[PDB]
């Protein structure tokens, strides 16, 4: 596999179609699923020469740890309708990559066997209509080790999936989910999340400047700027466009992290160029899972961290803080 | 019916070919057409996250009566074309469904018969070479209860429909105006309406901002922001370019409405964040009456208010005038 | 025939193919050629209602002559290259539409016999090798009648034309150039034609701003705005993109016309709302004389003096005058 | 032929598939590559008309010798690829044109062969592991009588060609690097060239800003704007995008060159217009040598010239600096 655009055609050869759609597809026209790619392909880096790339790191600190890129794997849910190890086989090549893994309240796995693969487990939280049961799971999260809550704020209820009403689609009984209904979240939930627990609380599925700024003087830890891949709000901005405007008003409060469209290591660096701190990948990881499991994780995080290298590097890059200073330019 | 792109293939399948062009045509070249949309399209939406959307509700208070979406039924000539109960199926629907309905003077089923559907119907005037023809027409309008006159400012003579003249089209003999010639308005009429009534009238087809502020001047209870569905000038801005624009310069002063291209509760979100009190709907209430009926057309109202909420909770917004708070920004 | 689009398919039905392609093609990639199109695409007009439509006209006095509409035939030359009447045929219906008709340096029959059609004629000049020849063309003009005299300023030499060249295209025995080598003009042409004259001179195939600011100060008593239709400099600025600035520079101190790709009454409006006197029309005039001679070119004049007069009162203007005050807006 | 374009086809017809993807193809997913033809296809000139084009001449004085256009070979590796008689037949046409060749670093005959041939060579450099190697190439360059040389600052190493990598290409046994690993420069080794010559050092590959000030700040006598066409970063901005600002900065300081999709006479006149001293012309010199070997590059060379010559006598200019002075907007 030479690029992430290999991984989709493997993916769509093997897949049920009904299971290609739910992850390929977006809400509503999925006016915001293809913005997403367009937004990024408006935005050109500017590069630097003759710097010094005796050493290039593509590594960043980020809630406290090491991190082996500027990159996480995104929540999605009921991994195993894309392969029978699921969860295990991505968070597995996960950790070997040294890249986060985002455990999700709807895996198909229970978070405490994806955690105990070990590596540096994140876990994403919906707020249910049973308050309890979510700071159970927030609970659960942090005994079994998870290093932050990556609570996600844009799904009040689940969007129009178009392609899943038409296709009838609904879980095989061979997938479920297996930590155990949506309720709307509100800056109360999210404060009562930050006083169950320790760890960096990450809200994700912002994209309004005074948002994010109200995220800072709550005591996020993070913020991921996303229009949930194009899948909530039909006619939402994509993130990478209001990304630099946000990491502006933040000014270092909180780590600024943006997702949606990221398909190359080249695409990496415009989103840190931008300002981010890094990103998140979602469907080209369950591509790679589709087409040939944790070894097929292993492949694509691997070549994401050759182009991202190499992406740098060209850039004139020898560490992502440099990345950031990059200036942009839009184009057509 | 999962959006209103299923109801035009429906109307597609069943209209013949003349009827349809009528319906789906604009004037010229259809540049006005193709830009209503196109105009939406580049409008992106940005949401708010983590208010309380405990009781999110849809509903608007315009010109004295309480309406349970902000949108109404734009007036369009001769609902007979379409199926054979025509006006009255689709007033009855929108009536079910507690959406205005604009009696047009051009109506293929009498005003008073529409009106005694009952519901929130407004009337779209024409003014006419006979000028007494035109005032008795809103005293007729009122004395059957309608609650608004929506004085048509844009046809002082129809467009150039080349679909129409290419296919030699002509009304039915079973196709009648039975309310029974086009004369240029100008203020003098407007005035001469606004003396001759008690009902609030509404100027449809302003685009320029000092027409808009003439129109409150003139006292005017709202406009309708439209190029008359790219119907009338070939080359006409979109009334969505103007909106912001327009709803700055009356900065109140009276209701100020959009229509052209909109077709789903993300463009309704979309034209309200603009400003918009309200939107009409012209082309997709008709497909939806040839495809099925009233039944049709209360599929379509139904699928309409469910996307409308659907938009308003993941923006944030738990009523309309939230949602024209939001903020948007444009993209490609 | 119901759009100038109806009579470009006539004329390629009936013309030899090396025929159609010296008529349609521009020099280079025909990026200008195309961006005359494009260029007009993007601008919307900005309608006013409810004004006084009792007497609507079209008139507008030109270099003292009352014209029927903002438009003039402009100058193409060898026209029995598309009907055997030739320039005979569109003079007479230019003459009869009360339109003014460009008699051309390179006309297949000669300026003195068209003159003597009647009408408005205008002389279009280039300078030649020999001086003495475009002055005598000049003087040759004037005694037969013409009313201005159009000094194209934008052919030292001829483009490079690639269709032509790749049909290895040459005239016909049976046409030539009946009134009898290109050298560039200067400024101190413009003034010899200037002092050999009482006629205004109009420079067409300016785009520089500066170059309209020096027209006028030349004695210019207008200007052409104008690539030459895309035939001449690949990637020239269209006129139309120009029209705006050149406008405002020269404040009223000559006329200021616009050709390249006006095809409706709704392009000649967007002209006149940039600032426009009048436009020129190429082209279309052609595929009319060739798809059906005198009566083609009848019939074209016909519809855009219909589609000219429907714009203008559709956008509130019941002058030329009024036209040039609409505002436009840019859109995509 | 009659345009560069026509090159293309016959190179295509005649070399293998991986030879020509070789030559073709770009870096990742190749949106830079594409980005160089959109960004100078936006760009339109602004033509000056009435101006003494007497003595129209192309010629430019750059490091210190007449050249015949605004144009030299832009270096291209291993041109016994194309033909067999590789470098030498570009070189001889180019010396016949009075255009300046660039011997590579990577030459598939050896510099000192390709000099012999005379006319105005150049020579770039690529920095090497062993650093002596690099300075030992610029000995040999000056002491063969290369003019300039030409440092490309781009390549800390190739770029990610996925139609190489796809097509497993690898250098037939009959081609090698006749000179005789890529480490990066920096601005140590810029110094450490300078102070190993006399002759004018052009650093190629800049885009920021900044690094063309301290290119001029580091003694270089020129730099040429550039994203190695497509070849490098996969999301560079287009040189012709940075031209102008670059320009304004260096405020006369060094010759500042571009490459970059260049493909007609109209293109290099943009480049001049937006500020350029020189272009370099890479992919179109090769589609010549493929299809007939020094004739073909003699062929596009004079086609060229005429088109430059056309295009600068169009737009109303005598010389080069006259074309500097253009201005330009941008369009659709
Ligand atoms: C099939 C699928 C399921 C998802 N499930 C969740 C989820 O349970 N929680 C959440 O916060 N995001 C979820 N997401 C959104 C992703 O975390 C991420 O925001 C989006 O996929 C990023 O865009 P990308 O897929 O273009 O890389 C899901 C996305 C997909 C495609
Ligand atoms: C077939 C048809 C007939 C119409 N008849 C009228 C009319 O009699 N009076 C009027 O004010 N508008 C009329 N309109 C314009 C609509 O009220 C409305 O401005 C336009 O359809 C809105 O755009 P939409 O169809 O894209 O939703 C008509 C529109 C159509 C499509
Ligand atoms: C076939 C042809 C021949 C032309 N000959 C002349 C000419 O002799 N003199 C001149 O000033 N313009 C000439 N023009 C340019 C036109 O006057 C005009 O600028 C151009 O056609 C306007 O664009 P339009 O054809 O898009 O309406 C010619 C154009 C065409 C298409
Ligand atoms: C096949 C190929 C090989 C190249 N080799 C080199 C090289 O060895 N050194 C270098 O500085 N540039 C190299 N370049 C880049 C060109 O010098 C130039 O920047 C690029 O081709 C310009 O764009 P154009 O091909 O669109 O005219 C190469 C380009 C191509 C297409
Ligand atoms: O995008 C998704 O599918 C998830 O976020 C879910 F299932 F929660 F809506
Ligand atoms: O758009 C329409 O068809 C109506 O407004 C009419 F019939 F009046 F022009
Ligand atoms: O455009 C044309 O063909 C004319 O202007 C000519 F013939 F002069 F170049
Ligand atoms: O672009 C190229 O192929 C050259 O610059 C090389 F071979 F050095 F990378």
């Amino acid at each position: 596999y030479v690029s992430l655009a290999d991984l989709e055609r493997a993916a769509r050869d093997v897949l049920p179609g009904e299971i290609f759609d739910f992850l390929a597809g977006g809400s509503g026209t999925e006016a915001s699923l293809v913005a997403n790619r367009t937004a990024l392909e408006r935005v050109f880096v500017i590069p630097r020469m003759l710097r010094d790339l005796t050493d290039v790191t593509t590594e960043i600190d980020i809630f406290g740890r090491r991190a082996a890129l500027p990159m996480a794997v995104a929540p999605v849910a009921y991994q195993r309708l894309f392969h029978p190890e699921g969860e295990l086989a991505v968070a597995r090549a996960a950790r070997d990559a040294g890249v986060p893994y985002t455990i999700c309240t709807l895996s198909s796995v229970s978070l405490e066997e994806i955690a105990a693969v070990g590596g540096r487990p994140w876990f994403q939280l919906f707020w249910l209509r049973d308050e309890k049961r979510s700071l159970d799971l927030v609970r659960r999260a942090e005994d079994a080790g998870c290093e932050a809550i990556v609570f996600t704020v844009d799904v009040p209820w689940m969007g129009r999936r178009l392609r899943d009403m038409r296709n009838g689609f609904a879980l095989p009984e061979w997938v479920t989910a297996a930590n155990f209904e949506f309720a709307p979240a509100t800056w109360e939930s999210v404060e009562a999340v930050r006083a169950h627990t320790d760890l960096p609380v990450v809200l994700k599925g912002i994209l309004a400047v005074e948002d994010a700024r109200r995220a800072v003087d709550a005591g996020a830890g993070g913020i991921v700027v996303s229009n949930h891949g194009g899948r909530q709000l039909d006619g939402a901005v994509p993130g990478i466009e209001m990304l630099g405007e946000i990491v502006a008003a933040v000014s270092g409060g909180c780590e600024v992290l943006v997702d949606g469209g990221i398909r190359s290591g080249g695409d990496v660096l415009k989103a840190t160029a931008l300002g981010a701190s890094a990103v998140l990948v979602g469907r080209p990881v369950m591509w790679a899972l589709a087409a040939a499991g944790q070894d097929g994780v292993r492949q694509l995080l691997e070549l994401l961290a050759e182009e991202v290298r190499d992406a740098m590097g060209l850039a004139g890059c020898e560490s992502v803080g440099a990345a950031r200073r990059l200036n942009t330019k839009l184009g057509v």
